[PDB]
């Protein structure tokens, strides 16, 4: 279970359920482009889940996360509960 569910990065739709906690690009950038998530907010653009619609961060805080509880939008890379992961082109280092 975990890890399945869909993403989309340099390596297009990619799988991911974060059925445990985790989905960061960890999940689906670092499955094939390896970057750990730690630059926090205001310090890199990599994290740009485009609707993560799934890993829910929770604790988003000041920190940037989900907006809330579902919105890969923004640097989710630090979500907490996942109830399934759903980023789409998290990052196409060109922004279309």
């Amino acid at each position: 279970a975990s890890y399945t569910v869909k993403l989309i990065t340099p390596d297009g739709e990619s799988s991911i359920e974060c059925s445990d906690d985790t989905y960061i690009l960890d999940a689906a950038e670092e499955a094939g482009l390896d970057l750990p998530y730690s630059c926090r907010a205001g310090a890199c653009s990599t994290c740009a889940g485009k609707i993560t619609a799934g890993s829910v961060d929770q604790s988003d805080q000041s920190f940037l996360d989900d907006d809330q509880i579902e919105a890969g939008y923004v640097l989710t890379c630090v979500a907490y509960p996942t109830s399934d992961c759903t980023i789409e082109t998290h990052k196409e280092e060109d922004l279309y």
